[PDB]
């Protein structure tokens, strides 16, 4: 853990490094099945108590397989608008549908008639792992029928009424869990897939050791980015489909860019031009390039580590991390926005706080111990949380984050004291360098044909 | 299921048809009840532990019943922009109100005094169904009473507290539900209305019999596009609020319109002109006009059926449709927007996958058995899902749908070659076609002009 | 309750008074502590079912305390725009990350030996307050010790099976809690902090007795505004980080503001301008200046009472309330943007509803018992909610608010009237009033000074 940070006064913004990658570059099937069993009728002229609780707890199991049958028979009869579109579940979906044709069922039965766990192949020709965690068909036609079947009813016994409730809280966890999500579910819960199973998946896929061990050491977060698929149930078994990540790149650098408006400081009101640079997200090496994330919802972090996903990203070339160092570079051309508002703000990074302190509002940094430790000026500045726990911009109190790290201070003049206020392009939402140069190059050539044409016609007065 | 898809080169837009259409154009409130009881105080100098669990279970009754006295007492002492904003709880909230009146808890118990089902009418003159889903007011004062009321607390039997148990497990549940969402729940879980009860409150609307095997047939979506609204708890009684859809719009043509960005392929870095259609959605037919859904979040699929929610859309002529074949017409105004920006990206369609090939990014459509397949070059394609399984466009893997139909291709020079890249009015987020022609006839009058000045001053020298 | 509502037709725009506020302007956070037990292994040569259950049982509760420290041992190895950015759980995890310091837990566990509450004090010189919510481990060793530690496990009492199910099953939903959330949750359940508990911690915290009573009476909202951190499991102690809200602003004058589209109506197609007022949200008066909520899902609502959040918030002069009597005004630039779009939608306030109709759609509102009471022509109009229940714009039908109040209707011409539509400033998302009138003022300029050189060459001709 050795993060570091860096302010950058001309453009006002930070970038922080330090960190390291795991990127999702695919996805990996299985397929989990269920025994039930196809109990017909329950029916006793009994008083006991029991009774009644061992037919509620049948008629529960009912309810539940009636409505997953219900269920299966209704599916078959700032730069944040740059990214493309996808559909997630495309391959469990695809493995769903193959598991419809005649036969599977079978096939699925079969191989896993005495072990617990195989490898079959499909129709089209794929391989996938299945399993078989749990069987309620063995207990019930075991206990339960000998109980009622044909007899009169006669005696169940106390114990096993609290067992056949333990066994079918499960089954009813799924079903309730299926139902209300409409067929597919977001983080995979305990119920669908223990944390016994999960980890004895994680060693079977045809990946290398480092990313078991860093699918294994984070498995908290290989559940939160995994999908669950209902297929089916017919023929006294039950089966749905789990979709699980892959991470394909790992260990490589990345940083995370805090951008916050720059603007200019005339007295007079209604006077001043801004512009920020926009693109601001997660960064990381991939194969001789630079993926952007800019969404700032689909990264997360544990204190070195950033589990990132690709479908939301855009591929740039290697020259993107150039725009940092200088922004008037011929290489690249920097994104950024104008405006005419000066409104005051602040942006908590990870090692300080960018504070924006703009027209009448009181700005200050206090730490809590001595009391209030400075002022802020106007303009765009920095603290790092070395001795500052709270920063205050107005009406508002943000607390800083307290992770230990170093921070620099890199000075130089704002950028925005280089332009004319009376060509400035305002008003001019998603814009760059190269752009805002050209529109305002242009205005002059104008004025100066203006002049020219001015001086000539009286030029020819005689 | 006959879905079609086609392919516009001209404009890199693709268009899916062949759906069905259930829009919800209304709601339906009706209002359950549950008999709880009044317990005044539980008092025991016993010392057996099934006292001690029957005490418990007393307890954390009368818990949630303090719980839910003191919720009762706490309410009453792209172009996504276009859309306008509504209230989606206001009649369930009004019918609320009203059951706040006096009397009105006297005409609801007095109305299911006998029967479990009955219509009554309040203050105002509007007639609700009502129904008793639970009653533990019963069982409560005929079993527990005997056992501990004034007696010394005997023997309660052991199969007495697994029943009690069993009967106050979904009060607690239904508490705890509405504890967490402030009064309103989204959507009705299986606790609040059982789903033999939701197929019975389906069969008494006033409405078709095509409608009431459509709501039938899917049930777990009436079930998310619904609402539950705590209301009183007071006399014994407890009362919510269900509030469900109409659907008064069945089998109507529906299709989907997918979009992607249109770029210029100049080899000199930053000499390139985008344009991009911005209306992407669901359109519907509905009374001779179109429906236009952008949120892209508030219709669902179901093979070949679209429930859509008509307070997200907006009312288009019919001659929307005609901005596909031709997009130069005289009687609609399509809707653009221009950039400058050359970035690659990818949008998967329902029957196969739009890929943009811009700059130096590296794009390819892989097939599971030989490899690769196609290597796209420079521009807007397109590529059907029979024979590809996956297309990567860069450092990003996508799946494509494997749904069965059929896809056509239609050829047709691209429009951004029409266009003179030395006056195009970029930056025009949100523009449209006449705009577009309007900013650029008047610029050419302008230097046209000048030329003519020029030349008169230049002919007036002697 | 005198909730008041005004209606400006010049801008068509609406405005809601009568409120009071209870702004969030801090954190206070607590440690939450859980007594375990460390039973090692279990071991008995039985055949009795009850012993299979307690068996099962121990298991269940060693792979909860084996996951709890799994996921310990993971984390320490319009104007949205305008707001900056800030780290919600700062103070919490700040506060964790103080725990795990050597001593801390012995500090912890001595200072509740005896009592269940105390106030005790970390290494850098905090002082928290602590407390005792569960204790298992004596009830571990004192009851199942004796039946399962080194005997043959004769006999265990059907009651201890259902007591030790009824203590565990907290621990489980807490353990399961957790899991799905990766450490983080949001609104605090009922199994993390009692009903009973949280009424205790606020009857400590260092407020006065008005805040008290108003958190006290609003309990499910200071139940969504607060976060749970899990922190430690270490020396058979669990321990987790409570942080809740702080009231500092209360009974403060609010109102809310509605705004919707204003266009002209010429009959040709494609020759209208429009005009809209982008600043809609939530403003309340805070210590001499206005606080303004624009992301419309901060703020909650109790029949009189505003709970927002002043992290998402501007801090803005007091003279903004002065764009509503007037927009001329040479105090304050309020805030418009233009667009050449006409299309119809609604707007649903508090008391009545906006209606804009621009075009051939058919816009009325209807009571529920004479039918159709009104035929809206085409313009910005607003009908309040006294004999009117819903209102229908097209192909959507809406329901209004049937809050009581009184409503206020005022007159003026619309602002769109003193325009020139040949050089008005179409396409200029974001803009304001001084910026509109200065990109007016100039292209005149250009006008009379071409036509001033026009008129000067024809003058010099002889
Ligand atoms: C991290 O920085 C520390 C300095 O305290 C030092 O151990 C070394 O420079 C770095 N350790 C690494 C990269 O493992
Ligand atoms: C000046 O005009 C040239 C075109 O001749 C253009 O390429 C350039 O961007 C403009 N601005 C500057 C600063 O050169
Ligand atoms: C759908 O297409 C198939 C062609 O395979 C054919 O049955 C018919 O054209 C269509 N069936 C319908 C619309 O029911
Ligand atoms: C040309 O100018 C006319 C106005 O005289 C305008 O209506 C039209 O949109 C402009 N462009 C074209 C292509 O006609
Ligand atoms: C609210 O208005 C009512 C009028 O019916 C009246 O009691 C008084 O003016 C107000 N009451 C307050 C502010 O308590
Ligand atoms: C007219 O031009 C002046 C500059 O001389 C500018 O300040 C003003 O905003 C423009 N418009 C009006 C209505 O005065």
């Amino acid at each position: 853990q050795n993060i570091t940070e860096e302010f950058y006064q001309s453009t006002c913004s930070a970038v922080s490094k330090g960190y390291l990658s795991a990127l999702r570059t695919g996805w990996y099937t299985s397929v989990i099945t269920i025994e039930l069993s196809n109990i017909k009728e329950n029916k006793c002229n009994g008083t006991d108590a029991k009774v009644k609780l061992i037919k509620q707890e049948l008629d529960k199991y009912k309810n539940a397989v009636t409505e997953l049958q219900l269920l299966m028979q209704s599916t078959q009869a700032f730069l944040g608008f740059l990214l493309g579109v996808g559909s997630a579940i495309a391959s469990g979906v695809a493995v769903s549908k193959v598991l419809h044709l005649e036969g599977e069922v079978n096939k699925i039965k079969s191989a896993l008639l005495s072990t617990n766990k195989a490898v079959v192949s499909l129709s089209n020709g794929v391989s996938v792992l299945t399993s078989k965690v749990l069987d309620l068909k063995n207990y019930i036609d075991k206990q339960l029928l000998p109980i009622v079947n044909k007899q009169s009813c006669s005696i169940p016994n106390i114990e096993t009424v609290i067992e056949f409730q333990q066994k079918n809280n499960r089954l009813l966890e799924i079903t309730r869990e299926f139902s209300v999500n409409a067929g597919v579910t977001t983080p995979v819960s305990t119920y669908m897939l223990t944390n016994s199973e999960l980890l004895s998946l994680i060693n079977d896929m045809p990946i290398t050791n480092d990313q078991k061990k860093l699918m294994s050491n984070n498995v908290q977060i290989v559940r939160q980015q995994s999908y669950s698929i209902m297929s089916i149930i017919k023929e006294e078994v039950l089966a749905y489909v789990v979709q699980l990540p892959l991470y394909g790149v790992i260990d490589t650098p990345c940083w995370k860019l805090h951008t916050s408006p720059l603007c200019t400081t005339n007295t007079k009101e209604g006077s001043n031009i801004c512009l920020t640079r926009t693109d601001r997200g997660w960064y990381c090496d991939n194969a001789g390039s630079v993926s952007f994330f800019p969404l700032a919802e689909t990264c997360k972090v544990q204190s070195n580590r950033v589990f990132c996903d690709t479908m939301n990203s855009l591929t740039l070339p290697s020259e993107v991390n150039l725009c940092n160092v200088d922004i008037f570079n011929p290489k690249y051309d920097c994104k950024i926005m104008t405006s005419k508002t000066d409104v005051s703000s602040s942006v908590i990074t990870s090692l300080g706080a960018i504070v924006s302190c703009y027209g009448k509002t009181k700005c200050t940094a206090s730490n809590k111990n001595r009391g209030i430790i400075k002022t802020f000026s106007n303009g765009c500045d920095y603290v790092s949380n070395k001795g500052v726990d709270t920063v205050s911009v107005g009406n508002t109190l943000y607390y800083v984050n307290k992770q230990e790290g170093k921070s620099l201070y890199v000075k130089g003049e704002p950028i925005i004291n280089f332009y004319d206020p009376l060509v400035f392009p305002s008003n001019l939402f998603y814009a760059s360098i190269s752009q805002v140069n050209e529109k305002i190059n242009q205005s002059l050539a104008w004025i100066r044909k203006f002049d020219e044409l001015l001086h000539n016609v009286n030029a020819v007065k005689s």
